[PDB]
């Protein structure tokens, strides 16, 4: 795998690790959409609005299989940790039209 999951579930937005790399998702959108991080980096996603979210990457992006994240409630954060460089597109189960990337440099 080319990222690591620190935790499986989603955690409070009050929980996200100092110094952390934000990417807010609110008005159907992930507000950063093309996000630029070094290797060893943690990117967390927190979800401001109530209509819940995730991030999906599809089967061969980040690993073997794909990595479909947990649907995030309002206020709820998820992180995952780049372990290679690349670039990482993803997108939003319910809602494919939300699309972003991470590139990892
Ligand atoms: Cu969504």
């Amino acid at each position: 795998d080319k990222a690591t999951i620190p935790s499986e579930s989603p955690f409070a937005a009050a929980e996200v690790a100092d110094g952390a790399i934000v990417v807010d998702i609110a008005k159907m959108k992930y507000e950063t959409p093309e996000l630029h991080v070094k290797v060893g980096d943690t990117v967390t996603w927190i979800n401001r609005e109530a209509m819940p979210h995730n991030v999906h990457f599809v089967a061969g992006v980040l690993g073997e299989a794909a990595l479909k994240g947990p649907m995030m409630k309002k206020e709820q954060a998820y992180s995952l940790t780049f372990t290679e460089a690349g670039t990482y597109d993803y997108h939003c189960t319910p809602h494919p039209f939300m699309r972003g990337k991470v590139v990892v440099e």
